[PDB]
Parts: structure tokens; C-alpha cells; sequence
């Protein structure tokens, strides 16, 4: 599919597919038990801090990771073949209204009397989505190349290189690249969309920092994101696979015990419109 | 009405309907008495907090719920006609009332008990929808362990007849409902379902925090087009038009242990509809 | 005059008129004396607080009210029995809130920023802000809605819900009660914490409003002589001036200053300029 | 030159002129000495406060004033020609200098005298104007009782020859002036007059507060068109072009009694002009 | 040539080049050792403060400087010649997700119990990029003309003028000009894009101040910045050299030792589209 030709016409030349991607904040979907850890699903476990300038060992279940799904498209296939082309996406982050629960057991707004309301989710927020015809290309970049990430259960820079991180990993080191090929495995504090690749994926991201920052979110079923490039060509789905990637961090809740923070994430809906494209 | 055809022309082919939806913050419209609870109408009652990690039992009158109304349209009927909602002018009314800083709220100077009465601040939530059938709802909660009352509110357990599961803290497609009753569906549980709502347009925003300044714009000059990408608006099944909304401005805080009360404001809708031939 | 026809052409068929509306924050324009109360003009008097959950009696001079003016345009119709008549149509307005630069005075005697030493700067105006303007061919239609139906507004000196209904406020007045309606027919009388533009009426008026809350919120304002607000509706028709009367309405609250005595707050308002372009329209 | 006719064509019919206007925050450009006061150039001197409700006497060197320049254009003259200002590229230069947090300002850790030197913060005011005559000014003050110096600043009393009146705290049409001198008209007194300025375009914004983060954008790719609704730009009377501005970024705060100094930045103008036939 | 004619057509008449510029916050890329100073790469060293109103001498490694690169373009070139013209650029700041590391050893959010989270990067932010056919023209302007900048290892106003700064250097002094001709050498608190020059460069900048201000950033591979002027002419590359300039400061991290601040910068990606232009 090097040369892109005419749009395919006729019955079933256009298709629409939908999916939701649940957040991957740290606690896995199982155990389902609401006493055995399932109560943290949708959240991270309590963020654990470095014990010195040289001893930073975050728990896997404290690190939000990328969500991803590979969706199978209808079968297609002569020198001239057909590919599915992603034209547009309607995407929405669902559940912001749930943050209006200020009646729980979080750190209260009046700490003097332990009264007021249960402090709502606040702070650093991170929203990225991508739609592509192959896995999202990732570029590694970390706060601290000395961070001692677990070897098992997360894919980190050392997983790829088979070597410890180097100081260049705190800036742009082109050696430290990966592909988003697994859900709930690639930490978002390590792996970023690679602007030097991703020719066949469109991604859109934003970051707002701070500690008590009010979370902001909009949602509507009326907004379409066009995925066509400058030449009018959308992502082309290699082997009829469509890749969806996202992360939607709303901030942290804070407990009444030593200000322990838990990340909060929300699920993202995708509705992708695709059309068949003649290719050579 | 599966196939959408031409616009109907001629006498009475276009109509306009207006409505206001009052907020449903927790205190019901009655009793009307300003000593017996009526003084809280437009507000929630005092937000009560969980007593432990496993004991979260919010009062029904502390939980803002969706406002909704079903409006009856003029009677109509191989080829039939349906009312098509083309546009809406909608406005949230009464933000100027938040300029009352002369009441008995927590004062701005708590050291001396002086200053002004702290105005409404904090988390804000504005959603409206216009559709030809009830708004489709998707459940999602902060805490699947929350012990909502069984009577007086429609919650996930009302629908499933079973306790919430951990998946209800993310997207669980089992936990769905329709917004078919005013003042019954808590907004901390029920969200517009993006997987459905083919015949409704909804528009929402959330701003969080505790002391966040509330922001609101209002004008009679703004029109929201309801037509989809094919130029087709919501089609009104059985000549019923559904309006849905919630408009939370934040909380007021009292001088007694910082008790918070939600504040909501009413929303005006003016919908323009036209007759559409369907087959 | 309800069927709207062609635009009138010829000498004097288009006019521009200008006006400024001074703010009505609580202190009246008189007395002019800078010792006898005039020093508060442009501001409210010190905001007084409720003494209990059931005793909220704000002073009239602590309540900002709507500014309004009715401008009389040149008479058009010698004979109102003519089949086709003319009306003035408001096409557009250039409007501006003047004097935000004055808020850069941080050398006065407000609560200072260094409270240990009574030093630093005089705290500038901050907090809740409210900006609304309207241009119409009849009075702005108002809808009442209050924080507290129990608020004991004075009977004399302000037009409130009770002024209209002749009865005490009801709990529904804390939400939308369609009984509680009025028209903005007098300057400096209708409190902005009570009376809001009525979206169910105002067919012949355009209004534009915004609110930003909080207590120490930085005030924000833009001003330029290059911005035109179009007043034409979706059908290309502006407000039509009934009996050649043009109605201007506004409120422009910038926040409060805070004194050195028990954190007493005074509302600050600024004046608004209007330059309205009008044209003659044939009607029947 | 009342009636505006065709654009003039031919050699030298279009010209571009550039200028920078330095801020006028209170310390004059001289003395240049970095020990005898010149170290405050680009800043005000320390803001001095009223001593009572009736004694507010600010120092001239504590009051930011309008910057202005009159630029002479190329010589021109029934049908005459005038220079017409078509557009302007304008930019506030030096925001990067606010990234100096290594100085001796009030530190972020006042307990230990550690952290960083607090950067410039607070109230911000940006206005620029381009016209064919002086910017028309309308006076309006916080306090008509303020005792401005008679010499060294142009204030309302300078114009009227009488003390300010209470109406000067709102809009008093008597209190008008023209911006005809650089570094003389305080910005807390004198505002662009929207009832005049038919031959000037002005653009302003204000953001208040005490610790507000300053915000600024800059690019050489943005052009401000100066043409009115009829396609006519400011027409330069007697071939004079007037530039006016003020660009306040906030205050720095010292380690002694929180003394505040205003910070201003310079503004660049590149104006495109064309000759216009007039009669 | 200074007269701009038609666009060149035919084989290889258009080219695309890409580059990343790593931030220059104060610590140089070497030593690479994560114990010998390399751990600060991507950051400044600890900001040192003035000791009096007349003694302000910042360490060079505490001052963020401009990043720049000169890229060589394909060789060109009787009377009419050709030049490379920069048409557009896609540019992105990479790695904001790394600021979601709140598990380190920064000053904690709960200083009573030394708990909560590791305070994320916050405060003053500064983002500028430029693309041009010659070095970015710089105009000097400082907070304090008395600042004792080091004479070695950095280019300051005194480097250029061979004289001490004067009071006019705190406003616009037209004598105090330079060109951005070296990477990691021109402090951003001294040197600003010069709006009186730069006829052959486009620059775009923003500043947000404060001390605890939440950092904000957007990133996408779908945004193109057009570099053509009002006449449809992009920067023309003198001697086939393309100049890229930037700085991307995200704020500071604060340590647990006397609130020491370290600047944080992030790398910027550029993808520039160029076309050949006939000139006379
Ligand atoms: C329990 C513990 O100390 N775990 C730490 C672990 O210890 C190992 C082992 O588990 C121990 O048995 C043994 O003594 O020691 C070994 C190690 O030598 O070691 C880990 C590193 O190797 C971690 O340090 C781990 O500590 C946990 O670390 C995570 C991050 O990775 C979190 O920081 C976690 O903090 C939380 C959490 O779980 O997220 C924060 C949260 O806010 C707390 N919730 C509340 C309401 O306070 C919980 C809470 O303290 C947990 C501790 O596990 O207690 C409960 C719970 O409420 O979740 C108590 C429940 O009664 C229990 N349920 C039942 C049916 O018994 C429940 C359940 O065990 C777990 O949820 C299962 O995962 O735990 O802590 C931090 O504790
Ligand atoms: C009164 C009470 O204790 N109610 C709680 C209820 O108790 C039950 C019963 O009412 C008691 O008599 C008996 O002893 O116990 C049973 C049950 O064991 O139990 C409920 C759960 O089943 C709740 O716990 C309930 O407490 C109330 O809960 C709601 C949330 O659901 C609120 O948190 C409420 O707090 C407020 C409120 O009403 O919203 C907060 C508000 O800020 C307070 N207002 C002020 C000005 O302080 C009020 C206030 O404390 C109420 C308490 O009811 O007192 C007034 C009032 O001001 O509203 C006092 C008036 O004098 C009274 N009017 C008259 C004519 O007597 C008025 C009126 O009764 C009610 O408004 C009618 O609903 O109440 O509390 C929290 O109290
Ligand atoms: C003075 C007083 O107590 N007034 C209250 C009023 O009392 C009535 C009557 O005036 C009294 O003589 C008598 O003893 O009692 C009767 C009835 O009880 O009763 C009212 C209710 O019926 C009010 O409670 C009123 O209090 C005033 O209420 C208003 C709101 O409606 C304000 O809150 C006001 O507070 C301010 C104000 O005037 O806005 C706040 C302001 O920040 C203060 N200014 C300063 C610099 O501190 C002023 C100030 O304290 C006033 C109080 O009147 O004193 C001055 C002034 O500075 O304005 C002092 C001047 O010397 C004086 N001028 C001359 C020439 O003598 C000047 C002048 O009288 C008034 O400005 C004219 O209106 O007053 O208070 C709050 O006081
Ligand atoms: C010094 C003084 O008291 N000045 C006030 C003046 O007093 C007059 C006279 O100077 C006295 O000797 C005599 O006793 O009284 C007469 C008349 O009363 O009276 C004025 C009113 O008429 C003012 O009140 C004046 O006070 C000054 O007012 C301005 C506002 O108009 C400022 O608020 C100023 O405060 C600053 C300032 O200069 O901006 C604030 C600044 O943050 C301070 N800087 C530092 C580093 O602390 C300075 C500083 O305190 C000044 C005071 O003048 O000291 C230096 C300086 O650092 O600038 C010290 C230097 O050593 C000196 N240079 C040399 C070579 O000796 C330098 C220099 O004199 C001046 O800059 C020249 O203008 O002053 O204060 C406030 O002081
Ligand atoms: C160490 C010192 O005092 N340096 C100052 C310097 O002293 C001179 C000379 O270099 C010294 O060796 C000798 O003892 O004394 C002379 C004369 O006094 O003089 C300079 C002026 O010319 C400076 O004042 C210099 O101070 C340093 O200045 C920079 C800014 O220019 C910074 O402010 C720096 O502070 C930091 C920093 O390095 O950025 C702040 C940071 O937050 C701190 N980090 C931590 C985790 O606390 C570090 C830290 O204190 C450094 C001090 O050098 O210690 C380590 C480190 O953690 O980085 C400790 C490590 O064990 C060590 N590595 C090894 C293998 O031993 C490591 C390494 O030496 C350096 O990083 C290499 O550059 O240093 O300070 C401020 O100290």
C-alpha cells in the first residue's frame, strides 16, 4: 500500500466501529472482590515515595500505563489491492460527573475539625488519544534515569535496551524507542508519542500539572475528529488491524492517612468511521 | 421512520416550544414553608460524609439528580411525518444571585468572623441534551461500595437488582439506564452514554476543585444547531421531545463545621422544530 | 409594525448615537461632598452581613443595581394610520467598559498586603465580577431569582420581588418562578442579585452577560474601539425601537476593595460606553 | 482632508516605519548611574502608601505613565494627499528577563531565606494605540481625594484647574485630555476615550490581583489591521504619526517591608503606511 | 539574489528535514555519569541567589540558554539562481508525561509528616521556537544591569559590547544586540528575539510566570505551522543553511534541602518542509 489511489465504492465500502478502553491506573481489573483490591479498580494503589536521592523504586501498581486495543476489521483481499482507511473518530471521556462524589472518606476540606466535604480528585491531568493503522510509536523520556523500575510487570527503557537507563534518557535519546503493543504495560511517565515516526497514526495530547489543580473536562456526542492528513489520506490499516491508544488521568484522591495519593483515570469511547481505499 | 426524506412545507410546518427546567439539587420543591425545609429549595441539604472506608451512606437529599421533561408536540399522522428538532437556544438563569455575599455563610475572615459571606464556589457541572427519546445513561461511580438508598433514587442496583461491582468504577456496559424521570437519577452515577444516543444531542462540561470561582456566560443571541453530519436533527418518536440538564454552580459553606450545600440554577430551552417526511 | 420590510434609503436614513451609563453600586451620585458620602460614588457602602440564618437585612446602599437609560430617537411617522410605517432599527453597537487602569492604584488605604508590618501595597480590587449589557427597542425584561427567599430587602429604595407581587417571596423564588417578573424601567433601583435578563421574553432586545465568582479572583477586562457587536437576529433584523425609544441596560462589577477595619468590603463598578448604529426600516 | 478618495500609486507611495517605546514606570531614564537611581530604570520607585483615609500622596516616581512618541512622516503636499496607517506589527519585548529568579527579591522561603528570588507577579496592563493625532484620554480615578503632585505629572486638576470631584470616580466628561507628552500621564488616571479617537485605534487589557502569574505572547508573524469598517486607516494630520502604549508586567517585592516596584517592558511598532488622495 | 521569482519544479525540488533539539537548562550533556553530575542533564544545577542588592552572580549552570542547530541542506546551483525556502514546520515539545513522576525525592506535599507526593515541576514556563534562513537575531534586555554574569562560558551583553551593562539594558537599548550562533551559550533571561530584525526568520513565543503555576502543554502530530509571509514567501536559506532555535522551560523542581530549585526543560522536535525557489 505504497501508492494511494481512488476511494472504493459499492456495498459495504464504508464501515463504523466502536470501542471503549478502560483506564490502566495501576490496580488490575482482577481480583473483582471489593475487599481484596478490586475497590481500587479505576485508580492506582497508594503512591510510594523515594527514600533517598538514589533510591526511587515505584510499585508497578502505582504507575499509570497506556491503554490500547487492536480491533480486527472486515476481510478485504492482482497488483491493485484495498485497505481500510480511518477517516474520522468521535471520541469521548466518560464519567467526569462521578468526581462530584464529595461524600466519601478522602482527606476532608476542614482538617482542623475533620469536617466539610471529602476532597474531590484534583491535580495533574493527562489526556492523550491516538488512532492508527499500526501500533503507536513511542519515545522514552524520564524524570530520573536512576529510577529503579521493576523488571517484571512493566515495559520500561531497560526492557527494550537490555541496559540501564543513561543520562540522555532524561532528554531525547533516539535509542530509547518502543511500540505500544500491549495494554496496561507501558508507563505514561516513561513513554511518549514519537513525533519522528507515527506516519500512519494521528495522536492528540495535553498535560496540566500542579497538585490541587481543578480538573477540567468537556464531553459531547457532536464533535468529530478528522483523521485525514494534508493530502486527504487517513491512517491505512495494515493487515486490517486498527489501533486505538489512550490515557486519561483526572488527578489524585488523597486519603486521611499520611496524605496517600491515588491516581484516578476515566474510560474513553471511540467511534471510528473507515472506508475502503484502492492501493498499489 | 427509518428512511429520512424531504422537509415538509406549508402552514404549521415549523414550530417553536419553550420550557424551563428547575434544578434538582436534593431538597424537593415541597414543603414550600421557609422554616420546614423549603428554604433549601434550589440547594442540596447538608452533605453528609462517610464514617469509614467501608461506610459511605449519602442521604438522597444530598445528591444532585438530572432534570428532565418530556414535551408533547402537535399531532401529525406509505409516507409519514415526524417532528425534527433543528436547533435550540438554551441559557442558565440566575448567576447574578451568586452576588449575594451578605448572608450567613462561612465568612471570608474566620479569625475575626468578619468580611463577607463566602459566595458559592467549587465544583461545577453543566450538561444539557435535546432528543427524540429519553437520554441514554451509562453508570460509573467513584466507589462501588457506596451504599445508596434503595428508595427515592434510581441507582445501578435499581437497574441490575444486584450490588455494584468493581467494574462500575470504570466502564461496565451492563450498568445502563434511560433518563425517564425528573429528580431521580444522581449525576455522580449516571452519565450520557456515548455508545447510544443516536437520536439525542448532548453537551457537557466539568470543572472541579473546592474553592474554584464559578464561571458562567449567558446571552439570548446564541443558537445551538442540532442537525447531524447528514443535516438531520433528532426525530421525535410519538411526538415527544426530551429535554435533560444539570447545572451545578458549586457549594455554599455554613458557619457550622463547614457544612456544604450544592447550588443549582434553572435552565431555559427554546427549541425550533420542523416537520420531516419519513418512510 | 410587526411585518419587517426593506431598509429605508436617502438623507438621514442612518444615525449613530452615543451614551455612557455610570455604575450604580450603592452610593448615589449625591451628596457630591467628598466627606459626606460622595467619596463612595462608584462604589457600594460597606457590605453588612446577616446576623443569623433568619436575619438577613442588607442595606440598600450595599446592593449594586442595574444601570439603564432610555434614549429618544427622531420621530419617523407623522401618521400612524399609514399602511406602511418606519421604525428605527439598532444594527450594531460598539460598547466599552472604561477605567480599568484606575484599579492600578495600589497606593491607597485598603487592607495592606503585609499585615505584620502594615506595609506592602494597598490590596487592589479583587473577587466576584459581573458584566452584562443589553440594547433593545423596549425595556429589558427581567426574571427574579434570589439566593434566599427569606432575605429581608427594604421595601422602600429598591424594586424587589415583593414590590412586584405585593407578597413575600416564596421558596420557588430561589429557582425559576415565572410569577416573579419585572421590566428594567428605572436606573439604580433593580438589584442585580435579584433581577436577571428573562430568556423567555426579550424578543426585541439583545443581551450579553458573564459572571466570574470567588473572593480574591483577579479581575480581567479587555477594551478597544475596534470591536463591533452585531445586533441583527438570525433573520437580519435588529431591535426595533417602539415609539422611537432605545433602551440601554448594563452592570459592570469589578469586585471589591477591602478596608483596614474588620475586612469591610465595598463593591467597585465601572461606567460603560455605547455607540449604537441605527437605520430606518420599513414595516407594516 | 475630510473626503477620502483613491489610494495613491507610484514610487514611494507606501512606507514602513519602526520605533520602540521604552516603558515609563516611574524612575526616569536619567540619572544613568546604577547607584544613584538608574538601577530602577524600567521600574517604579518603591510604592508609598496613604497614611490615612484622607491622606493619599503618591510619589510621581511611583506612578506608571503612558509612553508616547510622535513620528514625522515623509513630506507630502483641491485634491491633496495624506499618509494612512494601514497596519501595525507590535510586540512587547523582554518577557524572558522575568526568568531571573536569582536576585535579591523577597525569597520563596522567608523562614530560612532560601528558595528562589520571587519573580515579578501581580497586576498587568497592556495597551497600545496608533493614530493620526494624539490619543484622546478620559480621566477616571479610584479616589477623587488622592493628592497627586501638581508638578511633574499631568492629572485631572492640571486640566480643569480645580480639585477632582466625586464624579471623577466614575465617568465625568469634563475630565478629558490628550496624550501629548511621554512619561507624564498616569495610567491609573487616564484611559482611552471611547467617545473620541475617531482617528486612532487602541487595544487594551487588564488583569488584576497581587500574585497573579504574568502572561505574554510574542511573535513576528502577527499583523494588526488598522483599517476601519470602510477600509480607511488613521489619517496622519500634518504628517505626524502617534504611537502610545503602556506594558505593566506586575511588581517585584523586596526583602524590606514588602516594598513593591512596578515592572514595565518596551514595545516595538512596525507601521505600514500608504498615501491616500483626500479633499 | 534578493528578487523572489517562481517555485522550482521537477525531481528533488521539495525536501523534508527533521531534527530534535535537546534543552540547555544549565548542566551540560557530559559528564554522562549519573553520580558525577549527569543526573542533572535536562535540568539546571541548584539556583544560587544574590547575597545583597549589589552582589548577584548566577552560576552559568543555573541559567537556561537557547538551543540551536544549523542544518545543511542539499547543494544548489547562470544569472538566475535557486535558494531553499522553508514553507512550513511541524514542531512538538516531547516528554510532558514524564512530569507525572510524583514518586521521587522532591519536597513532599505534606511537610508535617514528610509524606503525600513528590511535588511535581511547577512555576514559570517559557516556550519559544524559530525557523530561519540565518541565525536568530537577538535583542538583550535584563532584569538588573548590575548582575555579575560570568565572563567565561556564556555570551552576555558585555561579551558583545566589551563594556559593562548600563541602565538602558533594563529596557530596550539598541546597542545590545547579538545573533544566536551557538547552542547552550545565550541565556534566555538576557537574549530575546529581536523584532526590529529577523526578516528571514519566523519566531513564536510565550511566557507564563509565577512560582507554583501548573505547567500546561499540548502535543499532536497533526498541527502544521505555515512559515510563508504576507507575500507567500518563506525564510530563504543563505548558503543552504537552515537555522532552528528554541527553549522550552516547564518550571522548577524543588528539593528537600532548603528549597533548592532546579529548572526543567524538554526537547523539541522539528519537521521542516522546504522547496526550491528561483531568485535573481
Ligand atoms: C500490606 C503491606 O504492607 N503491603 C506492602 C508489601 O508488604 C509485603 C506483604 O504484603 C506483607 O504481608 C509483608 O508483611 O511484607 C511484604 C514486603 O516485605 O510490600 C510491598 C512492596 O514489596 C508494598 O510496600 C506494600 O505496601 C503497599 O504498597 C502499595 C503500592 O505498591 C500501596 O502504597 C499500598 O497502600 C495502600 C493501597 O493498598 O493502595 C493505600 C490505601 O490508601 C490503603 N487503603 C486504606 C483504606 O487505608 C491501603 C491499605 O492500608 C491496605 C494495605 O494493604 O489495607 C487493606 C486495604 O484497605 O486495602 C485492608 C483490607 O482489610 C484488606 N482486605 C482484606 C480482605 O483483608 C486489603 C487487601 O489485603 C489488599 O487490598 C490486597 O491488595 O488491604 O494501602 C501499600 O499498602
Ligand atoms: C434533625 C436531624 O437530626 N435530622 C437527621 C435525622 O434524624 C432523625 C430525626 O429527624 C431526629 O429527630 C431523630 O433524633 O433522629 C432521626 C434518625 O435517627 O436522621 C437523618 C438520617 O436518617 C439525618 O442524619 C438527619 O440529619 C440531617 O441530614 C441532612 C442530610 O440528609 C443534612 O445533613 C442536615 O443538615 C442540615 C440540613 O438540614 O441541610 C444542614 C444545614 O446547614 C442546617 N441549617 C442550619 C441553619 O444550621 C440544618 C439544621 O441543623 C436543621 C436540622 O434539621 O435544623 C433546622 C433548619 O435550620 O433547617 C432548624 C429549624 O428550626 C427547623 N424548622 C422548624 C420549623 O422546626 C428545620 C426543619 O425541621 C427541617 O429543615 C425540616 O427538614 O431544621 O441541617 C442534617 O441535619
Ligand atoms: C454611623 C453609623 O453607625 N451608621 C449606621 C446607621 O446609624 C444611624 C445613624 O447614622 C447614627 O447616627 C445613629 O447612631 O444610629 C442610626 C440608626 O441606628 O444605621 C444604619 C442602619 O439603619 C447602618 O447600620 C449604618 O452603618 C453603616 O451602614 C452602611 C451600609 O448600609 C455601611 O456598612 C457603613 O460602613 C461604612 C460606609 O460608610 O460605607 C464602611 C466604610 O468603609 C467606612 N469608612 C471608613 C473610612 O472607615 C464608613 C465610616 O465608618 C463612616 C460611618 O458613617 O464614617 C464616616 C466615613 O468615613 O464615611 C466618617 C466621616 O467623618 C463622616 N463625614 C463627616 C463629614 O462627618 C462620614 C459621613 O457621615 C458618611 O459617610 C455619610 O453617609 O462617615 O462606614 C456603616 O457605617
Ligand atoms: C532617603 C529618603 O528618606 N528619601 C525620602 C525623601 O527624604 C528626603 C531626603 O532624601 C532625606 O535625606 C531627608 O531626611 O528627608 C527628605 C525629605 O523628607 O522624602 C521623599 C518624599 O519627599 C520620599 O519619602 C523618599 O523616600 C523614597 O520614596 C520613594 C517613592 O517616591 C521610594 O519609596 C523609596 O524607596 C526605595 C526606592 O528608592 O525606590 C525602595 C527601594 O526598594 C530601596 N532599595 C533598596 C536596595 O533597599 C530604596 C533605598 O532604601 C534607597 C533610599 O533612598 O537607598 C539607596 C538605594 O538603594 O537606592 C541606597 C544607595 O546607597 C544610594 N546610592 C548612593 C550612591 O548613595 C541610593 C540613592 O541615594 C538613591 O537611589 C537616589 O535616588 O539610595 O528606597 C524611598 O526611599
Ligand atoms: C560542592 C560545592 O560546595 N560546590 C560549590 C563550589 O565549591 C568549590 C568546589 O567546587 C568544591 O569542590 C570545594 O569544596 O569548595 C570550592 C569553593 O567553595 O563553589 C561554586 C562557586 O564557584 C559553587 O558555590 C558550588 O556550589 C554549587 O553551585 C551550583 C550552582 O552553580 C549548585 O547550586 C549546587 O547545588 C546542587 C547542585 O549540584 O545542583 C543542588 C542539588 O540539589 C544538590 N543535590 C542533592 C542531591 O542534594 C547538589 C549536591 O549538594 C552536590 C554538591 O556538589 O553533592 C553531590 C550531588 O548530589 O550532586 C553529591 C554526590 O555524592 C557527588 N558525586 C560523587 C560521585 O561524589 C556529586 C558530584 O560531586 C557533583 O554533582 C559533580 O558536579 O555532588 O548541589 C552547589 O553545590
Amino acid at each position: 500500500g505504497m501508492e494511494v489511489l481512488d476511494l472504493v465504492t459499492g456495498p459495504d465500502s464504508v464501515t463504523e466501529i466502536e470501542a471503549f478502553l478502560n483506564p490502566r491506573m495501576g490496580q488490575p481489573p482482577t481480583p473483582e472482590s471489593l475487599t481484596e483490591g478490586g475497590q481500587y479498580y479505576g485508580w492506582s494503589r497508594g503512591i510510594n515515595l523515594a527514600t533517598s536521592d538514589t533510591e526511587d523504586s515505584p510499585g508497578n501498581n502505582t504507575l499509570p500505563t497506556w491503554s490500547m486495543a487492536k480491533l480486527q476489521l472486515p476481510m478485504l483481499n492482482c497488483d491493485t489491492l484495498q485497505m481500510w482507511e480511518a477517516v474520522s473518530v468521535k471520541t469521548e471521556v466518560v464519567g467526569s460527573g462521578s468526581l462530584l462524589d464529595v461524600h466519601g472518606f478522602n482527606k476532608p476540606t476542614d482538617t482542623v475539625n475533620t469536617k466539610g466535604i471529602s476532597t474531590p480528585v484534583e491535580g495533574s491531568q493527562y489526556h492523550v488519544f491516538a488512532v492508527g493503522g499500526e501500533p503507536l510509536d513511542l519515545q522514552g523520556l524520564v524524570t530520573d534515569a536512576r529510577t529503579k523500575y521493576k523488571e517484571e510487570g512493566v515495559v520500561t527503557i531497560k526492557t527494550i535496551t537490555k541496559k540501564d537507563m543513561v543520562n540522555k534518557d532524561q532528554v531525547l535519546n533516539p535509542i530509547s524507542k518502543a511500540k505500544l503493543d500491549k495494554d496496561g504495560m507501558y508507563p505514561v511517565e516513561i513513554w511518549h508519542p514519537d513525533p519522528a515516526k507515527n506516519e500512519n497514526t494521528r495522536y492528540f495530547g495535553n498535560y496540566t500539572g500542579g497538585t490541587t489543580t481543578p480538573p477540567v473536562l468537556q464531553f459531547t456526542n457532536t464533535l468529530t475528529t478528522v483523521l485525514l492528513d494534508e493530502n486527504g489520506v487517513g491512517p491505512l490499516c495494515k493487515g486490517e488491524g486498527l489501533y486505538l491508544s489512550c490515557v486519561d488521568i483526572m488527578g489524585w484522591r488523597v486519603t486521611r492517612n499520611y496524605d496517600v495519593h491515588h491516581w484516578r483515570g476515566l474510560p474513553r469511547y471511540f467511534k471510528i468511521t473507515l472506508r475502503k481505499r484502492w492501493v498499489k
